[PDB]
């Protein structure tokens, strides 16, 4: 949204990077779209839906946080525990949890709180939050 916020965050990603999901593009490049996302907002649903595209021309680093409440940082905290590191395994990971009727599972979400405040301490607001290059 604001270039500040995004100087901000753009820390947050590196400083996080073992919690970050790095998709490497279709087309091998060094421009990195940036997303922070919600398993239960709509439009990041939608927008992972477009990975694919997105992974057209951009490699893709995303950051899931709980901004919706409990169940959204349920499914943050099953995201941040299943993933893999394997490109594929951790998609189809993902588009499970972002099906509107899929429900987060119980787990311990102290990574997923602290990930989602550290973002939260950037100043944004609003998911999804878009940086490209």
């Amino acid at each position: 949204e604001k270039l500040r916020i995004s100087a901000k965050l753009k820390e947050v990603f590196k400083a996080q990077k073992a919690n970050v999901f790095t998709f490497k593009a279709k087309k091998p490049s060094n421009k990195t779209i940036y997303i922070v996302s919600d398993f239960n907002c709509p439009y990041c649903q939608r927008e992972f839906a477009n990975l694919d595209k997105r992974l057209e021309s951009a490699n893709v680093e995303l950051l899931v946080v709980g901004f919706l409440g409990e169940d959204s940082i349920l499914k943050a905290a099953n995201a941040l525990k299943n993933k893999s590191g394997n490109q594929a395994k951790d998609i189809a990971m993902l588009q499970k949890l972002y099906t509107p009727k899929s429900k987060g599972q119980s787990m311990d979400i102290k990574a997923a709180m602290a990930l989602t405040q550290a973002v939260a301490d950037t100043g944004v607001r609003s998911v999804p939050y878009i940086i490209e290059p």
